[PDB]
């Protein structure tokens, strides 16, 4: 319990109208940056509009996925591999997912061949795959059996010097996963390894306060935490859970423009802290990308920050970003690995993403949507 | 005793009966002779070899557009049931809006029907969750008393045009209320002389055969020939998750996919023996299921005896090998969603969970590791 942790708990269901003023202020950029980002975003979108579930899986096995990664790695992309599987319901399921993560780390770490955590591939895990009652069991007990398993995987990732990222899932599990992150970052057995990563979801009202906590945790622990900033994949489920809960105040925003403002405000916070964290800006939205690209300034080196995208979704955009003929910024591809069976839940989230009229990836193909609208700055519209 | 005490008690008794206890009667009723099994395998092989030979889910943004796009397949012998996309109304104004959409749709469908009747002409499908703002949460007394006048009014309009009006099936915990509503409507004298009322029953539910017993007996005492759409069920993943959260030791649906297949065939046998008082509507995209029912029904057929059904954008390739004199000479009604993205997502997700699952026929037909031998195998032989 600390002041920084208390700010997280207090924001859980803070009224949406009270959350926004600090985010609007933090997301307000200078005119020069807004004009430059509008220019870059227009160029990216004009390139995109000149362009156009097997498409979402990189390979059935990690051996297959590693082989298919060589082409894009020489173009300037990196990878984070996702062994598909989540929401384990039995001990045997959780055990199989653990062994899949373990064998993937060995294969990825050997494939990395000393490239390190920024140039080389990493892995992403879901805590719900590793505990059989993750969402339906008491938080303290879950962390007690979960911690040995995650620490063991982190130690393997440290052995090979690869990244290991904890994906973010439902809002009611943020606190648990955050407690696990702190324990690992203070664990002396993992010293000297900067590969521990953590996702934060900008559609959550707690997002800026989680980031404050993580930035301070990195500074005091000496671990350069990899922080993947996403908007959030579970919006429809969080709304439906909240409506059943009968609460007037949800843990997430209810207007897409509020999430957009929150993302930019949180990106500003992360870019001001690149000494102690490694920001990873996961988005397919060209306006969001352009804003962050200019927010970050003229100084860049590999390891300062990176972009990220999903396999099968982000390559048309990020082919206009990676490489010396483009923006010369790196992008890490999130790469699902597994069978069609384990793919289903991920596919459903991709459908809610790709099929929503509010999504950038749908609007880019919508004849009713002008380029002028696609490059609108969310602060100026909110 | 209470009215229909025995039949109603049998439904309640099955609600969460152990799965192993549910299956033996279903396996017996779903067992067919070797000769019929041989003929059905031949038909299913033909259908699949035809199939493996050769936005997509919405028929139009408005009912007028959807009706225009229906002419081509109706000329071939298909019929339609239109689904104005919308469900799980959260406000009272949302429910009134959905009501007015159904009302306007019935007028348009009824005009387009132009007197073709409930079997050859188009009909409509409704969801009760669209018509009450707290359908899943509110007490049954309140839900019934506000929903019943709305559904009666829509049924009266359907009667006035002589079109079908089907109540779709949703979550398992809504079955009891929807069935009580069906009974009150079938006994309502204001709807007399119209056989267009329809009702969906989900064969992945343990209650399915006992619900069918109740519906067949209701048809006998009401004088209505009830249209019964037999489906396997669209909410399987959600029911499993809900039952786990609810702390249940036994679920209201089957957990082995072939058990649902056996349940479906057993319930088709029950419906096919009652075509005097119900109109069976066999909704499936599975060519093995279709072939089994086609042969179970025997050689005598006329339009109005029974029909098949399929979803727009999923079933037309299969049923183009079924409709028509040169094929199987059996009709098929296409379920036709009408709307925009503001109501499409929830349908898409149920469709993706259907199309994306390793166990689904529509996925297995495209799976190189699944032989035609396995696709035509009778599931009843696997469990017998
Ligand atoms: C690119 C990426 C995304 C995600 C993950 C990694 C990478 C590299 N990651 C792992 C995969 C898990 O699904 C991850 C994600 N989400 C999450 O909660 N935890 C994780 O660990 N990833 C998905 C990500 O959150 C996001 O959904 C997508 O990238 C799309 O967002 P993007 O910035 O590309 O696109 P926009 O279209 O500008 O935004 C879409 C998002 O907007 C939000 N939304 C939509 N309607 C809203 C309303 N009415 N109110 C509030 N917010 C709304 C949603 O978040 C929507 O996704
Ligand atoms: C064709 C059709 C389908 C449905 C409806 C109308 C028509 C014309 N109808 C309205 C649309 C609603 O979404 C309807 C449906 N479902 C429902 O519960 N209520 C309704 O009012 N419709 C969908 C239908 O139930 C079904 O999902 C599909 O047609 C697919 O079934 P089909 O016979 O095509 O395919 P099969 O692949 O042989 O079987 C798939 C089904 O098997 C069940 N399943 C999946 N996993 C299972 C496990 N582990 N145990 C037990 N059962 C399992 C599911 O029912 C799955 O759909």
């Amino acid at each position: 319990q600390s002041t920084l942790r208390r700010a997280i708990t207090a924001a859980y269901r803070r009224p949406e109208t009270e959350c926004l003023p600090p985010l609007v202020e933090a997301a307000t950029q200078s005119k020069e940056i807004r004009d430059a980002a509008a220019s870059t975003a227009r160029k990216l979108i004009e390139a995109l509009r000149g362009k156009h579930g097997e498409q979402f899986v990189t390979g059935e096995t990690i051996r297959e996925a590693l082989k298919r990664s060589k082409e894009l790695e020489e173009k300037g992309f990196s990878y984070s591999y996702d062994m598909l599987g989540e929401a384990a319901t039995t001990a045997a399921d959780a055990e199989r997912y653990y062994r899949d993560y373990e064998s993937a780390i060995h294969a990825i770490g050997k494939a990395s061949a000393g490239r390190g955590i920024y140039e080389g591939p990493g892995i992403s895990i879901k805590l719900s795959a590793l505990h059989p009652r993750y969402s339906r069991a008491q938080a303290a007990r879950v962390m007690g059996e979960l911690l040995p398993r995650v620490k063991a995987l982190a130690l393997l990732a440290k052995n090979y010097d690869i990244g290991l990222n904890i994906d973010a899932e439902e809002a009611d599990r943020l606190e648990l996963s955050l407690d696990l992150l702190e324990v690992l970052c203070l664990d002396g057995d993992l010293s000297g390894w900067n590969g521990m990563g953590f996702v934060v979801q900008a559609y959550g009202k707690r997002c800026p306060f989680v980031l404050d906590f993580i930035i301070d945790l990195a500074r005091r622990s000496g671990r350069r935490i990899m922080v993947r900033l996403v908007k959030g994949a579970y919006w429809d489920a969080e709304i439906k859970r909240a409506q059943l809960d009968g609460l007037a105040d949800f843990p997430v925003f209810t207007r897409k423009i509020h999430t957009d403002v929150s993302y930019i405000a949180c990106a500003a916070k992360l870019l001001a802290a690149t000494d102690v964290v490694f920001p990873q800006f996961a988005t397919h939205n060209a306006q969001t990308l352009a804003a962050i690209y200019h927010m970050a300034g003229k100084d860049f080196h590999v390891g300062k920050y990176e972009f990220q995208c999903l396999h099968g979704m982000g390559e048309p955009l990020y082919e206009e970003v990676v490489g010396r003929g483009k923006l010369d910024r790196p992008c890490r591809i999130y790469a699902p690995v597994g069978t069609h069976e384990t793919l289903l839940a991920y596919l459903v989230r991709r459908l809610l993403e790709n099929g929503a009229n509010s999504s950038f990836v749908h609007r880019i193909n919508d004849p009713k949507v002008s380029i002028d609208e696609l490059i609108a700055d969310p602060v100026e519209v909110v």
